[PDB]
């Protein structure tokens, strides 16, 4: 796909490529000048010409047509799709241009976490956006910091002596949600596997059936990452991930081990887990109870951790909904009267 385009090329007789914004297994996103919209800069996702990504792209176009007509002012912060077309047999989707992902920001900030005031604002907007999907019988299923994009990524920089780090701070942390190629309607077939290892809910790993609550799980994991700069589940292995969940959040509920067909993770009613193995020693060093990750015992940190704990409830029915999350005390500060 280096083959099919480059800087200076004009796509669909109107979109002049001026930059490549990023690349992925999924394809790439380029920045274009739209010569038929007064020179508006747009993002064009150019989809890898592979069955999986083609199918996801057609699905994304259908979901965004739905969300974007349902919410034409983008009150709920889903990215606006402008149109789509084909280029050398690749699907190309045109979006309003957004800045870099929250992942890429953290990376470019030397994996320093966001300060709590920005986490509060971003968390509220993510919950509100993803709650709009949940209001429209949709589950995103692949939420991650890479899929949350800043509207504008201008920042200030200052030495912080506390951590002896130069630190970037966004001027405006407003976000939009992207990547609707895995989004699943309530009445559609639910894939066995959904989500990216570090954000997968326990009911997904244990194949107990998933729906909107698996997005809540993902968002709790995203907020921990925002807070720390790193995932608290640093693994790609499902069984190790369960072992990390057990160290950070406590024992899996007996009713989830009882029901699961994923007997390969278990020995009787316990995780089939050797604490003394390489992976066992890594899990014991790397993981600890959730509240031990708090950087401050200040009440605003307790409030965030209270919300994260509710989002990381194992039972997906008990798990806080995003409608309830938007009412959580952590967001009181956002509701202080002007
Ligand atoms: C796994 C994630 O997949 C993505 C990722 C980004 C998108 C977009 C999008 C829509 C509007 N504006 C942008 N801007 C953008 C800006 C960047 O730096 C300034 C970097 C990137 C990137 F290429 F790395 F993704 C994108 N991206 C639409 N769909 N997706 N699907």
């Amino acid at each position: 796909m280096h083959l099919i385009c480059q800087s200076g090329d004009v796509l669909s007789a109107r979109y002049e490529i001026v930059d490549t914004l990023g690349e992925g297994a999924f394809g790439k996103v380029v920045e274009c000048i739209d010569h038929k919209a007064g020179g508006r800069h747009v993002a064009v996702k150019i989809v890898k010409n592979v069955d999986r990504y083609c199918e996801a792209a057609r699905s994304e176009i259908q979901v965004l047509e739905h969300l974007n007509t349902t919410d034409p002012n983008s009150t709920f912060r889903c990215v606006q799709m402008l149109e789509w077309f084909e280029h050398h047999g690749h699907i190309c989707i045109v979006f309003e241009l957004l800045g870099l992902s929250t992942y890429d920001f953290i990376k470019e900030n030397g994996f320093l976490p966001f300060r709590l005031d920005h986490i509060r604002k971003m968390a509220y907007q993510i919950c509100k956006s993803v709650n709009f999907l949940h209001s429209n019988k949709l589950t995103h299923t692949d939420l991650k910091p890479e899929n949350i994009l800043f509207v504008q990524s201008d920042y200030t920089e200052a030495y912080n002596p506390k951590i002896k780090r130069d630190e970037r701070t966004l001027i405006n942390p407003d976000i939009k949600v992207v990547d609707f190629g895995s989004a699943t309607y309530d009445d559609e077939h639910h894939s066995t596997l959904v989500s990216t290892r570090h954000y997968r809910a326990p009911e997904v790993i244990l194949a107990l059936g998933w729906s909107q609550p698996c997005d809540v799980w993902s968002i709790g994991c995203i907020l921990i990452e925002y807070y720390l700069g790193f995932t608290v589940f640093p693994t790609h292995d499902s069984k190790e991930h369960l072992a990390m969940m057990e160290r950070i959040l406590g024992p899996l509920p007996k009713h989830m081990i009882q029901k699961t067909r994923k007997r390969k993770y278990f020995h009787h009613d316990r995780l089939d887990w050797d604490e003394h193995s390489s992976a066992g020693r890594y899990v014991s060093r790397a993981c600890k109870p959730l509240k031990e990750f708090m950087l401050s015992q200040d009440v605003e940190h307790e409030r965030l951790f209270d919300l994260i704990q509710k989002m990381l409830e194992y039972d997906p029915a008990k798990r806080i909904t995003l409608r309830e999350a938007l009412k959580h005390p952590f967001f009181d500060l956002l509701k202080k009267s002007i």
